[PDB]
């Protein structure tokens, strides 16, 4: 389309716009994994401090595991990792004659970029066990658990299997600097399984889950103080109920009912959905305006579900306000310098084969402030750059952007003139006197039929 | 008015400017109550998520409490609710002869909107109870204290009753939306009495109030450990004194000597006052830029209220700095999914005739994100918009809006044009060619005298 | 340079610029202690209410103190401080033969302004004490510690001395006010040693080192419940370990091998670093664009270093979740109302003489809102301004100002135009027609040579 912008070139001019290192960060920050793969661009604030950016890109080989590579998380494997029993193993493997569901839930750690999931079938919720389990596996390393959400010993039903993906390098150099920033990230599943089987339903969709630092009350009824006098007078204990703080981690509200492809689909405009043989391709956005920098803050993570017990919001004695409202978090086993204000991504995958194979990459930008004497410090740069035009277009642009892309479309049209479009009516400019392009409504029937993208070009998929 | 903005439209044009549904947000925003009643619209930031948007209109009839309304919170009232003694309501009945003060406080809590007090006297300053009530009663049901902030039973003397006010709706609509934000709240008050008995004086203010999840020091000395050898060897027991962290609680920051009426006359510019006859109509105003959505998050709220031992402030020994400076937070035994970033609003009616009737309504719009499956799901709305020039008014107009109106004030004339005056030299746009009106010095006398609006006009006030 | 703009004046207009009062509070905020002594400003945002601006000079004489201004820490210093043994103390002389190193390491902490620290030699890190000191010293009396980051008794080898610097001025205003913001703070050190002993070297930068509230994991296994007869059945005691959280503490991260000056001056672009004979003089800079009120709320002070263990990151059992990644905080053993968003600052003078002598001198300007009855009502001010272009100035021009000065530089050129050139492509205005001065890259060879400024006009330094 270059006749395009060569003949309507001499009818308008240009104001204060992005320079070319906010255009080459944003085109990194949308679209992680597209043609932006030559050059990276750091966060467009003027930090003027030392930085240095590092990509991470991971390939992975999801498939249904063997014998070996699964993992006992109850207690009979609480000193060491134990492998599935064979006949526990049997259970998982008369999943092979029908269909699975594959979940990747890709909350905003580093270290752990995504966690793994394979249901016999589409469950109801996104469950979780109520004690911490035993030796979370990594990828290739699996970890079972019971048909409802409690750790498995060998000889329990397992219900769904479950690995994260770990980058060591990530932790590698985060621990040797003194901040850093997300400054983009990207999946990608192509999915592939043998020719006549190709059935499946793939839905993905990001949201915000805004975590914090939290605590759970904790009461355990410990004894306080007991006299006497060389065991003749023990007569009072004293011990009594006592509500206080467990220990502090990082809580991310993610609610297990809603986390079900339908209620996804349906509540989210932008959730993508498509044929599993499409593949997915999830760019994860950012949920702020700013990016400030982040000391590396290790601690485990928990996540939040529906609380039970209604406590303080009927009227209620004054000895059991501590207990209130019964909240219940749930360990994830797992310790890693989160970055919020990332948008937790989720994929499900339903009725894809048994034997699939999921060819899965990963692309991750991160922005390190070195400690002098670490590697970190030998690939430092020092020209950072400002431009701030570039970030009100990415506030702009984060509502406007489906939530996935198929796995073959990493490569786009509307990239270097969407951005001038906003510029057109962007207020920090009263008459921008912009010619790129008017705003036209998309409807991305990416199942079936026609797709129209924002300016109404039909896209050339075919085969 | 027409004749003006029919007269003036010919000499100069509007850039871009704030759409029409960015102008139905404010308008409900800054004037909650007023004819912005016919529709509601959401907050202006392009969610692009499935939102049900939710309106609690609530009326109250606050009067004297028969003897049946009252309930001793202290020991005595440990197991249920007690009544208020023959006895004891004999020393409130007391109050009847005199003239009483009332104490309305609305903290940024949804399901309990406000708080109501009543006193014999004005109180010097708004105190609590040292350890946590038993019970605290919600509207029509009250909750009597001690003349000073302590706990009562029966037999004792009172100084205050007080009641909270329970939304139901709110609750019920809480428990079932994955996140929600308060677009807007309004509380009015009119007072009324028998006539020929009109006396009392309303002050009301409101100030932001930002509270936040906090824990408390708290030590206990409990024993560590003891050896035995069945009873003939206890000669160690190992107590020692620690401190911990209470169970997790918001914390809201209000002090209480600052709350008197005087005080936050004198204080703040905008602190409304007129005669009680009057009436009131506080608007709430929110003290951010944005807005977030806030998953559902109950848990207890108190009171923190200034400290008393200065602890590590002067030079200390190395055991005593984990008690540092003694700060002591105030249960009010209520939970509540609390929204900060809104102002704290607080009026007093001081003088009112005993048996004076406060008609109060609140209007209260809440915008949900339901979970599906729920009754929120089945009003849901799918056309959000982004109009962002309007948050930057709402960024303007925040300081220079009074913060309480009279009762009978529910109608403006200067909405649609004072937008245009603050768009005539909004940073965004340069030169905004705007004829709406020049800014004017208010001089608001409501207790008595001519009352000056933003642009001079008298307000026909009469009867 | 008034012919530049008498000459330059009639070619090119102005559309909305900053006030005079922004442009006050900007000029107290980048330059707190240059020529802007003569009046003080408030915050330019509008706040509407009544507060009252202090600001608090401070001149102190730091030299090598003698034995009485010298206190263990140790032990045996737990009941009240304790002069430093002779003994002892021959260690610390032993100093007086060689040069020394002095730190000034500033926490946006209001009450202890600095906190001051005395080498023998430069060392590798910035180290603390694991276990809380006893009795940390106010100026002018110091606390001595061992070589390594351990509190010292009597008779162990000393490795620094340390001293804060407390205001009492701060103290009592600050019991006496609803909230506060500091608006600027300055420090400024001129050097003078016995002539002809002029070595050493200064290194100046601050850096966000943003701290917040957080808990410490403790383990302590103390007993649970225990059942007795009258001293026959004991059998059972219960005792188990729990993780809970110990008291609140607002905790800073700052790394403690990264704050040498060779890992500062190499890491940060702006900084400074001179011969110490030249002094120096650091504006602290905040790191936000607001600046909200804070209600006065002092709780203990710690700083946070690399974490230990690796814990949770690896696959661990569950029931050592809880310990995770073993994180320890260090106490300050001081409580001050931090206020964040502002640089952590941190001067370096290595190589000073031994009987050198610092003459420090310390202005910070305190908005508060007073509390009625308190001494601060009778100052107070009620002309409250907005002018949001001066805020957006200062956080165009956080990045490009250099971190610390020359201390006799305390005279600029460049102000009421820098402005200005920002002005010029300012996003607020399209076409802002300004003629001030086209940005130039400055280039502060401060320990020698040529110096240029941000025009390129060589600076009048001489003697």
């Amino acid at each position: 389309s270059r006749i395009t912008r060569r003949v309507v070139s001499n009818l308008a001019r240009r104001p204060l716009t992005i320079t070319t290192a906010g255009l080459a960060w944003l085109r990194q920050y949308l679209n992680p994994m597209g043609p932006s793969t030559s050059s990276v661009s750091g966060f467009p604030d003027g930090s003027a401090v030392t930085t240095c950016i590092a990509d991470y890109t991971n390939t992975f080989n999801i498939s249904f595991p063997p014998r070996e590579a699964i993992y006992c998380t109850g207690s009979n494997s609480d000193e060491k990792p134990v492998m599935l029993d064979a006949a526990t193993y049997a259970k998982i493997d008369a999943w092979t004659k029908s269909d699975i569901t594959l979940c990747i839930l890709a909350l905003p750690m580093l270290r752990n970029v995504v966690m793994i999931r394979l249901y016999a079938s589409t469950p109801t919720a996104f469950t979780l066990s109520e004690g911490v389990p035993n030796f979370v596996q990594r990828f290739p390393n699996w970890s079972a658990f019971t048909t409802e959400g409690k750790v498995l010993n060998n000889g329990d039903s397992p219900g769904y299997i479950q690995s994260f993906v770990y980058l060591p390098n990530v932790d590698k150099h985060l621990s040797a600097a003194r901040g850093f920033r997300l400054l983009s990230r990207g999946l990608t599943g192509i999915y592939t399984a043998p020719s006549l089987e190709t059935q499946g339903f793939v839905t993905a969709c990001q949201y915000l889950a805004e975590g914090a630092l939290q605590t759970q009350t904790v009461g355990n009824d410990f004894v306080q103080s007991v006299e006497v006098n060389a065991d003749k007078t023990v007569k009072n204990v004293n011990g009594k109920r006592l509500h206080y703080s467990g220990p502090p981690k990082f809580v991310f509200p993610l609610e297990g009912d809603n986390c079900a492809p339908s209620s996804l689909v349906e509540t989210y405009h932008q959730a993508y959905q498509a044929r599993a043989v499409d593949g997915f391709y999830m760019p994860i956005l950012s949920s702020s305006r700013d990016n400030p920098f982040i000391s590396p803050k290790p601690q485990p993570i928990a996540v939040f579900n529906r609380w039970y017990y209604r406590g303080c919001l009927d009227p209620v004695p004054a000895s059991k306000v501590a207990d209130g409202p019964s909240q219940y978090y749930y360990d994830l086993n797992v310790a890693d310098d989160v970055a919020p204000l990332y948008n937790t991504g989720v994929v499900w995958m339903e009725g894809i084969s048994s034997k699939f194979s999921l060819k899965l990459k990963t692309r991750t930008v991160i922005q390190y402030i070195p400690t002098s004497g670490s590697v970190l410090a030998n690939f430092t740069r020092h020209e950072p750059t400002y431009d701030q035009v570039a970030l009100d277009a990415a506030d702009r642009i984060r509502n406007m952007m489906p939530h996935a892309y198929p796995a073959a479309y990493n490569d786009w049209g509307w990239l270097g003139d969407l951005l001038d479009s906003t510029l057109s009516m962007l207020p920090g400019i009263g008459t921008a006197y912009r010619f790129a392009k008017p705003l036209i409504k998309p409807a991305w029937n990416w199942l079936g039929g026609k797709v129209s993208d924002f300016f109404g070009n039909p896209v050339s998929r075919d085969g």
